[PDB]
């Protein structure tokens, strides 16, 4: 029934220089996603900053994710969460306005609403546009979880609203939404255990790992999907040193570290209140970095 | 340094029809006035900041710098951010707008690094004259102020004067008095207001007051007057409201023992957030009973 | 290395007065090798090991050996303890009495460090020449064992050939397994059975299978099989039972199970254990209407 | 209601070649009482009960009722177990023994609910007739006496007079004393002991004790008599040492910095317990020199 954006997905950096969105850049990594066996992309979302972008940068790196995927099979899953409704719910209306496929939406941050409240923000959310609504659940940000109960609850009673991306590191939810609700979408938002959340019946991950290496998570995830878990695992297994260094510091403090580390982006840059990590743990992703195999351009 | 202390009060946000409703926004506050509170918090967290228009923003900051006029009740503005120059941003907005100073809350939900957060800060601190105070809440941000972090901006940021505790860590509270004594420590956690302020902390900025000024303001004036044993027997007394404002996320308990003590008309929340349970809305209600509420 | 893995059962203790209800024990373990169980846990956590006398402990052993002697069912004892010198002499005891093999769970209480558990453990290793299973259960004992240690351990220690996690934390069973792929991880989390089984897990240590024995020996000798659908349904129905299973601290709901099916006569616990509330009693009874219980 | 209060030192257990040093125990609890301390906890977390003979047990206990016989010391005897059996025997050892009171400590590992820690807590009152502290601690047993289940216990059970609180909890500990006043809150936290005295606590059970036994004696006489200037300055004086009394798992710490100071001949401790590591050593030993540490 439910139209549904699911495979291997990434959660686009956001390369800046001289305080500014590069846009070519931009652009340069997402045909590198796409020839790499990508299925979408996630523009503005968390390890794209979206917290410190302006409106128009949002603007921006959404339509130039839209651009440069046209003619090809990769969605582009455009970042649209608030903790305010109606900034939401603007968000979402944005992203579909702008060609987005569909959205991630981040659960409220900060001002932690109850249940009830998810129910009622997501629902503003989900009735605001025609386009899928995928939910992304990760507590140790947010303040807030949204439970499985409400989950499946918003999943049966809002027809754009297809699953969850889950970052909580509870396997025992990821078994408790799929058994209850075999039918929704239940998304990898943490890399590391990116094949135990495939081989329960997960359809997909929304990675950061894949900024630097989407062949990789690609492989990873389209086995899985196969049901090849033994190679799934075998990736799953080698990408755990980087996907736990890549954590190091906040994401997406290490990607974006490990991406200028490989020549694919040109400087090192973020926005406040992020920044560089420590000279050791710059150490750290460079060394931890060398056993893998980065793909140019 | 020049400091804001002393019994402080974050304002609820009264709403009308889905609007903010100004003359109760006023009323609230000189009530607040009228019964001993040093200083108001206007657009912080239990104001339902994060969900205000800028224009609504506006308008409560300029409502609470006009009503405190003529009195020698601060006004401590909300501007806290997750963005450096989102936080610069409000920050100048409340100097320019009249306030005595702001809070600014730890950047939430991105999680920066302590180099980032002393970064954040410092930004915030260069951008104004007028005090800074940190407000430090992990449960809600997910990330935390280290001691250090907080020690170094006192020391480094003339207008850094302290910190808003509301990380349940009494040990913690130790540990800043302890190394850096000239820091004012002020309570986030209205059930262990006075454990804080009998450690060495300097004020209180605090959700029951919104209910209970008269109350919180004689606890916190008792403490900073060495009247231990009478700040105590008031946090005591206190406790069973402090921890019924928090069976749901605050604001959400504080709105509505306001709206049942006949306080603001409607129960209106902006969403994601709402109306509490039918069952903590009752166990509110039961709470209350117990406790003497001034009007207006 | 010699290894006992596959689907094993953490057998409930019953009593009757007060004492070890023998028979029943023998009858109990009497069904799980009726129902494709590849090993049984005398004397563990769901065995209430923490309150059992010397000869209590002696019995269950004993009656565990001797029920599953004709078999292919090996019997792990329980032998850990927060004091080296005591988790030796349980180890020797246990192979003493002919258990195959020992679980030791990590020390509870007194926190040693990962030095400490590495020579608490060796020491353990040395005491014996049967299989010895880690325990990592850190909500229990205040203590991890990290995966630098086990592994170490594993490697280090001939008779060290895995780790119970009970943690919560799959990301944990995938470092372990991709740093050390020959070691066995064994599930001590009937919810999550079938995910540690998927990412190379080798066995179970089940509560639910005390209950339902066939589903859980199914369901491991399916992903054992590679199976993978056949092993995930089977833990997709028993979610609402592995859950319910611990509504009260494990073994209170299991033996309350246990005992609403009849398959012990006493619902009775040695203190500080005790019968559930009366709520969680009927809880237990309307997830079990759901489920299959085999008989005797 | 008897109550035990006060300056109280958790004791260290010294060996020398594995064994129990008879000689250095007792000296080093004469040092405790000509420093100002109220009572001494034998055979409690910090001497490393967990890993003693019921031998060394007897003999640590009458050891220190021997050595503070004329004296106005007590002794307040460790006699918890996580089996309500034993630890009924554990109290009536003590009792029997010449103890002044026992503590007891919350059941470890194999999670009691609310009712059956009543259950466990009540048998324990119940055979002895001397004053029983209770102990929560859960962050190493896994898990908490409630509120209500301390108030209740202290209602309902004569002996049963207060608890010691080592959950880092200062929201707990203003619940404790605004529903049950009466009842003896001591501090099991030395770094927060000044907070917890000016909140109403009537003693502590200290680890820094062992170590600097005149100034955690002065702290709690003048928090007691309400001197909470002079005892807030010697608790912010010993936040390091108190810190880093735990830079591992008491008692690693506090054993290290005794033997750096010469209070005793051997660092060793029975396994799973062991020296700290070298970073650590050097780190005590650094914060160590800021301190005035008497001889015997
Ligand atoms: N910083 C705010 C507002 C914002 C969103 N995107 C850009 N700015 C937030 O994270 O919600
Ligand atoms: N909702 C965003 C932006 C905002 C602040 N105030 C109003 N809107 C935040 O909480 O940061
Ligand atoms: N109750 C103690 C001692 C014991 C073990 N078995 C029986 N008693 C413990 O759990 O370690
Ligand atoms: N080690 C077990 C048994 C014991 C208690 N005291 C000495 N041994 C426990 O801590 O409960
Ligand atoms: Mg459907
Ligand atoms: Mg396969
Ligand atoms: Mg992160
Ligand atoms: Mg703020
Ligand atoms: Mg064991
Ligand atoms: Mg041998
Ligand atoms: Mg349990
Ligand atoms: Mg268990
Ligand atoms: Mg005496
Ligand atoms: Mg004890
Ligand atoms: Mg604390
Ligand atoms: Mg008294
Ligand atoms: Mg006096």
């Amino acid at each position: 029934d439910k139209n549904i954006i699911i495979g291997a997905m990434t959660a686009l950096i956001t390369p800046f220089k001289n305080g500014k969105v590069d846009e070519q850049s931009y652009a340069r990594l997402i045909k590198r996603q796409i020839e790499n066996g990508i299925d979408a992309v996630v523009p503005v979302g968390t390890t794209g900053e979206s917290a410190t972008l302006t409106h128009e940068e949002h603007r921006t790196c959404i339509e130039i994710a839209v651009e440069t995927c046209k003619g090809t099979k990769v969605k582009v899953l455009a970042g649209a969460g608030s903790n305010a409704t109606h900034e939401a719910v603007g968000l979402a209306k944005f992203a579909k306005e702008h060609g987005a496929d569909g959205i991630l939406s981040v659960a409220p941050y900060y001002n932690k609403p109850t249940q009830q409240g998810l129910y009622e923000h997501y629902k503003a959310i989900a009735q605001s546009v025609d386009i899928p609504v995928l939910l992304y659940n990760v507590p140790g940000r947010t303040g807030c979880e949204i439970s499985t109960d409400t989950i499946i609850k918003l999943f049966r009673d809002c027809e754009n609203i297809y699953g969850v991306k889950e970052a909580s590191g509870n396997i025992d939810k990821c078994v408790d939404l799929l058994a209850h609700e075999p039918r929704m979408m239940l998304i990898s938002g943490e890399d590391a255990i990116n094949y135990p959340i495939l081989s329960n019946g997960g359809k997909g991950v929304i990675s950061v790992t894949s900024n630097l290496l989407p062949d990789m998570i690609s492989a990873l995830t389209h086995f899985a999907l196969d049901e090849n878990y033994k190679e799934a695992k075998k990736i799953n297994d080698e990408l755990y040193n980087i996907n736990k260094i890549l954590f190091c510091e906040s994401n997406p403090i290490p990607i974006k570290t490990a991406m200028y580390l490989a020549g694919l982006i040109e400087s090192l840059e973020f926005r406040l209140p992020l920044c560089s990590p420590s000279k050791e743990n710059f150490a750290k992703i460079e060394e931890v970095m060398k056993k893998y195999k980065i793909k140019g351009f």
